[PDB]
């Protein structure tokens, strides 16, 4: 039986590779403080201050914290991630299991300048999952506070808050307020533990691979087509330019002119930025020249956007302004940090099926020609979905988000998250946790006012999350060797994906998921 | 049921001698501190400093500690060791059993200058065995930190660390990093206990005995051989030296010339050092004149080396420089301590089957003789294995290591540890233990940085290890009395293998395992 | 696979050994050099001096050749300076030989003369073809357990010292099997042979 | 039943990766000429010529040919070899099967 002298659970970290399943499991140590002195608070920012109209919000910050495991490096070691991306075409999550155990609640008190900390054995914490998704779902925005990548780290649990409809800083009539104490929650003392199990809905495998064929090269290089195209509108070789309609079969000589069954994926253009500083314009175009969308009078930057190739062949240095996911190196500031600190992801692999982010989708005619009027062709900067169009989703990264919640709406088009991930209508429920408030001594004469004086308190414990993953094994007749993800062979001051002299775990580079090839 | 008010186990120290088995069992009290402030750290030493190229390393120090029982005096009292070595030819370990129990976790805090210590009832510790040998196996290097020989001592648990491939101080690409929190481990509070059982693989008995015959004396002293040898190449007694081939049967008169079926064990020469100071050269030859091996550009001293006789007949004072195991007396420094403090072991008994460490293996011819050219014979300093060669392993000591792990490799030759012991492909798993980190109060506003502030904490408890040993009983028709290991009869200021006036347990001398004789 | 640990680094870097070694034979700091025996525990500071349970694999030396042409001697030593064995009056080149590390750390350019398997590139002649056509294999990975092919196995004493006679240590060029010795076999290649037939004989040692 | 108008076998090249086994299979087309005009012949080289003492030999060359599959790249594509060496610590052969068919 449970008690103060027996542990509620054991430490488990593994990856079990069996057949087409891999079961990854993680355990971390967390510390949950008291947020907002146990208060709900209205929070808002209006345009009255230096804030612009785009940055206005209205919402509430709660006392509650929440667990976020939504990043891959929570569930995978760099070596486990290497087994995955080298040997497999696809993977998808199946089920997860989640546990809290070994909970300590501790009171801390100040006397003059000295601090002291003592166990409080009778205190509780409150934990519930929102199984029914009745709360604003705050996961999937790529917020900080996930379990650390490295298992020996102890992490602080992030505070829960949410945003609601606003006009300026003020709230409208449809604005909702949620009291989290109004759900049923389990209360745990130091001998109690918490568990639940969740099963993922059927979701398509993330495709981890690149195409070994571009979309326009699917043809046989040897053979002509029986179809014809219009090769020349004018008389050739004549002393007069008299117009004449001449047709030709497209063939190995002109492939660009052949008939084709499919079209590249949709395009929404990004502004191109060069890593070489001299090539860029001299100005600040970051916000002004940015690609934005306009929703209810507020312009929101489009980030990262629809999945589009970062750059074309033999341009390494150019990247779309908002187009790529950008990760920071260990110990990087939050504000105006130099380029050397960020790690730019790149989509190389989707150049085959997807247009380049920084270039036009194509060119269409602007006019009806006449013998008098010359033909005019305009560029297509943004192109929605057309029939016969194929595309790839953005690639997941070891540092990136696993899933997002598909908004509940009448309709959606290809509901896959633009940060990359698995779109889920019923994602893993978000787990909320709070220290139960313990009052400081009340007065001896009754007063109606609520008690504003509490014992300063925090809790720690252990958390285990276990996800079963389904694998799609690579089966390929390719003769020559694949590209693999490999560590650098040459010597270095310190090992990649390992602690340094000071004990700081760092991740050198973002690791994409597609090294394998398939036929398009 | 377990709890804070009931003990998790009992104290057991015994040696049960039953039939051909002896079961030894020990219990000690340990104290496990917090190592590296709960951090992994890169550690290295390069040649840039005063360090030479031989001393360079690259590796990691962990927060974890580990239990090491690998020395014999952990499992045997001097009296139990006497029953063993006097009455038995051989012994080998069969199975072991291991327990942690009666675990206290204590927090300590500083206020001004005063220290105070208090039980923390809800804290845990983490314990796992590496059953699958997936970690660098750090036992068997004869490191300190084993359970004390004397049961009333309380010992500190040593910190775990490991080394990895390096070039200079820098790491190469094959360098591995291991996170120990990434294994499954059991978490124990103060009412919990830990246990596991391990069974030794079949290993040959350590041979505890000396041969009563030298390898070259196996002949009958009474009878001649029917074989012949070449006695004389020259005419005897003649006024001319005309060469003539003369043969003789070897017999009691010349035994050195007889034909023999076997050869002494292999030889790798050591430099000879005299305990008498005047006889040694005047210089420091300790490192320069040392016998070394050369591996990947680094010269490593050969210690103790292949098993070889310490000295020949009627030389007590000479010993091979690196050839013998060297134990210190109680309370001896680690650096440049005088000869009186160390206890030199000696192999007397293997003079029969093994060559002397400080002398040549033999002599072979350097040339093809002619009537013109005189025969020339060179010395053999180092000799590998030849067919028809027999040898003894080095002797185990009460202070010495029990086993080593046989490296996992394509091939090996007579895989027995050179420090002496039992070579094991699957040695006893190494047990890792750590205090679970407990955070000090986090801030009330969320921060992504890992928590660097912890409660100063340590744990204590009890550890029992029980090994069943299999004995090979001595069965011998020798008429006259054996040599036995006996304590000194004469009076002394204090008893050997007992505490002194101040309570310090000391071991006067190393006790070898071979007092019995067998026929070679 | 390769080993992630060298054979001599198996120790714990944190902890000292309870064993002692002979650190110094002479009096330190004194105006006289009077000899005195001083012992020390080996530790993280000197790892090369620690006691060890195992030895590197056996050594049969090869002559070292540099890919940089200027560094090599000017002569034809290919056959003359080669490492050979002598069987029934015929000297046979030792090729490739016992498995030994091709080169030590931070020397790429050196290779043992006969020590490595040598494959040709597509369309290469059979006679006196230039270096660019052959593909030299290398054993990097066995540096941990195996000695370098082009260097000595170790050093042993050549004499019994005296107050009169200085200690002398000779090199070991070729070393047979010793107890407590471990080694790796040579690596197979995609272009290389799968198996061989073990000769039928009274005895053999590690028949690989 | 066999005959001049029916093939004796089929072309098979695969690598089947199942569990802890991999089964590799290869098929090639060979041409076997007539050696030594159907004769056995003594062959030798002595030191009498420019040959040295090390290069001397005595032996026989037969009319017969022989099949040698003993190299790895016979049984593995570079991609199959990559799956092997990246994902595995060790491998050993278990059994083999061998066929001649479609003989002209």
């Amino acid at each position: 039986a449970d008690g103060v002298g027996s542990s509620s659970g054991n430490w488990h970290c593994d990856s079990t590779w069996l057949g087409d399943r891999v079961i990854t499991t993680s355990t971390r140590t967390w510390a949950l403080p008291t947020y907002n002195n146990h208060l709900y608070k209205q929070i808002s920012n209006g345009t009255s201050g230096g804030s612009t109209n785009d940055n206005t919000y209205f919402g509430y910050s709660t006392p509650w914290g929440y667990f976020d495991f939504n990043r891959f490096h929570c569930h995978f070691s760099p070596r486990d991630w290497q087994r995955l991306i080298n040997n497999n075409w696809g993977f998808r999550p199946k089920r997860l299991n989640f546990k809290l155990f070994n909970i300590q609640v501790k009171e801390v008190t100040q006397n003059e300048g000295t601090k002291t900390i003592a166990n409080n054995l009778t205190s509780t914490i409150q934990v519930f999952t929102d199984s029914e998704y009745q709360l604003p779902y705050v996961l999937g925005s790529a917020h900080q506070g996930c379990l650390p990548p490295f298992p020996a780290d102890v992490f602080m649990i992030p505070q829960y808050g949410y945003l609601t409809l606003n006009n300026g800083s003020q709230a409208v009539g449809r604005s909702s307020f949620y009291c989290l104490e109004y759900f049923p929650s389990q209360m745990l003392r130091t001998g109690n533990n918490f568990e639940f199990s969740y099963q993922f809905e059927d979701v398509p495998f993330h495709s981890s691979y690149a195409h070994s064929q571009s979309l326009d090269r699917l043809m046989n290089p040897l053979i002509d087509q029986y179809l014809y195209y219009l090769s020349r509108t004018q008389s050739t070789g004549g002393t007069a330019g008299t117009q004449q309609l001449l047709f030709s079969q497209a063939g190995p000589n002109n492939m660009s002119a052949q008939a084709k069954n499919w079209l590249p994926g949709p395009c929404y253009r990004q502004q191109r930025v060069s890593t070489t500083l001299s090539q860029n314009n001299n100005s600040n175009f970051a916000w002004t020249g940015a690609t934005k969308y306009h929703l209810n009078g507020r312009d929101s930057l489009v980030n990262p956007g629809v999945a589009m190739a970062t750059h074309k062949d033999d341009e390494e240095r150019f990247f779309p302004s908002s187009g790529v996911l950008m990760f920071g190196k260990q110990g990087a500031g939050k504000d105006n940090v130099d380029y050397s600190s960020v790690m730019l992801t790149s989509e190389e692999e989707i150049k085959t099926t997807n247009p380049v982010a920084t270039e036009q989708y194509g060119v269409v005619a602007d006019n009806l020609q006449q013998q008098n009027a010359a033909p005019i062709v305009g560029a297509v900067n943004s192109q929605g979905a057309l029939p016969g169009m194929v595309w790839q989703n953005r690639d997941v990264y070891l540092q990136g988000p696993i899933w997002a919640k598909i908004p509940h709406t009448d309709g959606n088009f290809h509901p896959s998250p633009l940060m990359g991930g698995f779109g889920l209508k019923h994602p893993p429920p978000q787990i909320l946790i709070k220290n139960t408030p313990v009052p400081a001594d009340p007065p001896t004469t009754f007063s109606q006012a609520k008690l504003a004086s509490f014992i300063t308190q925090y809790s720690t414990g252990q958390v285990s999350v276990e996800i079963e993953w389904e694998l799609q094994k690579e089966n390929s007749k390719r003769w020559n060797p694949e590209i693999q993800y490999t560590s650098n062979y040459y010597k270095s001051t310190n090992v990649d994906f390992a602690v340094n002299t000071d004990g700081t775990y760092s991740e050198p580079r973002p690791i994409g998921t597609r090294y394998l090839t398939r036929n398009l």
